[PDB]
């Protein structure tokens, strides 16, 4: 049996936050929302790992980039485009890029350009538009029993956290908001805000992780946001078999929500929010007329309900499974 | 006076053709329509030149890339995206990328710089093909200049058609096969059997002529290029009015992109843009006074509104553009 195609999603790398904690004076060294050098490195290193897997180990892809062999599509953000470019600098590193004339590099250090397309800012494929995302949350998530129950558990801390941080804290949505800043701060080794104990920070961050993952424990929420991309990836698998496409890999450069919504759509929602450079791969194998699929998330195979002891299923089975999900929603 | 902002358009680099000459067996080593290694190199070298100009000479941009300092937008094609990436590899080369104790974020200190792409149906940088041909049919193919040149060339159509195998029944078809001959020449391929160098030269010369001729019409130029021309001037204004902090906006495009903007501004090119051709709108500040210069392929261009020094005020450029708009 031979690996013949892979479709991949990544979360982007380490970034600055989007917002600030009112009562702190963090300086990030990069603009709000932008990928940091740490984030570029994380994606670059994932790219190196993917080269070891899909080039060295499986030989799905060649050592030197073949034009039109990989389709890369990113959401319309600097951080996801730069993450994809960084990853590709690991997948096809300096030294492997094309030569011209008599073995002279097309680009110094034999860099390999690989085209990245971006969706429009209003595309819902990879990143659901923010106001629409919040609307989905308000409608399906915020008033759900799990959300309400967790809210009551955490609510006794809101006044304190609010006075400490200066930011409004009147619900879990606000905790998630400031929680991101605390996550970035920790990732960059910043001190805690004055008066925020490590214990309090840990609680906020844990609620943030919980909140993000909880949203997609609903297959309906996952499908609303993620059904389009999930269908598309499965269609990519099919196009590798039906002769409609010659790509060896399709790669969607996205966000934590992108991973959460696809995993959630497939009925295997994540228990923890994806860390930086988390990634998912749908692998298609061929043994004669038999086609089998495996699903890999952060380095480990994932067992869909339809898969066997070996974390595998026929492509036909995956298709039927997806068809039923579609009919369900 | 200090340079404070630049808006730039490029044509992409050397590429394979889009179609084949029927009676030839060329092998490009690159998929049809894709940028070649030669093309990556051309854009990379343009990037190096732009570093020497806008970083080293004018100091508009710093030696190490600053996030959100340059906005890059490409048409929805591999060749224009790869061209922009290659150029940026020259503008901010290996060795200048970020560190994470002085260890490179990416091996060889590569510098990623984000590139956004328009949708395939955007008309900003590349007019959609069918719509483009419709504009040509409507405004260009039946124009007197086009008809007259067609009559000059027509006595050769039968010969060229039998030689090449491709249909040749008008200048549009000459332009079509002409591109293949241009690529073949750029890659040192032999001539198709039975096509003399003289014939090849005529076809290529007609191709260059035809592409430029389309945009000698300011109306055609405006239909296709008015939107981008306005956007670039708006970029200049946003550098002054505080709305934008970009030092440069860069539109990665095609020969038509350059032709349509130049044609819109009333300075249509006489020659079709070669690979990695480029245009820059430069904005200068001397105190409260703002001046603009227009550079195409390394040389300043004199708009009708410009003075002896190939310069005009930004106010003048705005008024000039406003009139063009009102005109169309």
């Amino acid at each position: 049996s031979k690996l013949i195609f892979v479709s991949m999603i990544t979360r982007h790398g380490d970034r600055a936050p989007f917002a600030n904690i009112e009562n702190a004076n963090y300086s990030w060294g990069t603009e709000l929302s932008e990928l940091t050098p740490i984030g570029m490195n994380q994606e670059y290193n994932l790219g190196l790992q993917l080269r070891k897997r899909y080039i060295d180990k499986f030989g799905l892809l060649p050592e030197h980039y073949v034009d039109q062999s990989i389709y890369v599509l990113s959401s319309h953000t600097n951080r996801t485009v730069v993450s994809a470019q960084s990853l590709l600098m690991g997948l096809y590193p300096a030294g492997t890029g094309p030569l011209i004339g008599d073995g002279d590099p097309a680009i110094k250090d034999r860099f390999q350009p690989i085209p990245i397309m971006t969706l429009s800012a209003d595309s819902r494929l990879i990143q659901f538009p923010y106001e629409q995302y919040l609307a989905v949350l308000k409608k399906y998530v915020y008033n759900s029993p799990e959300w309400q129950n967790k809210t009551k558990e955490a609510a006794p801390n809101f006044a304190k956290w609010q006075q400490i941080l200066g930011n409004r804290i009147s619900g879990l949505n606000d905790v998630i908001t400031v929680g991101d800043v605390l996550i970035v701060a920790q990732a960059h080794g910043k001190p805690l805000p004055k008066g925020l104990s490590q214990e309090d920070a840990d609680q906020i961050i844990a609620l943030t992780d919980w909140g993000l993952a909880q949203q997609f424990k609903s297959q309906k929420v996952s499908y609303i946001m993620g059904g389009k991309l999930t269908n598309r990836m499965i269609e990519d698998l099919n196009n590798a078999v039906n002769g409609k496409s010659k790509y060896k890999m399709t790669y969607y450069s996205g966000h934590d929500l992108t991973l959460l919504e696809v995993m959630g759509t497939l009925g295997v929602p994540l228990d923890t929010a994806p860390g930086y450079a988390s990634n998912l791969e749908m692998e298609l194998y061929k043994d004669g007329d038999i086609y089998t699929v495996k699903l890999r998330y952060n380095g480990k195979y994932v067992k869909l309900p339809i898969m066997d002891k070996n974390n595998s299923c026929s492509l036909d089975a995956l298709n039927k499974y997806m068809q039923s999900i579609n009919e369900k929603f």
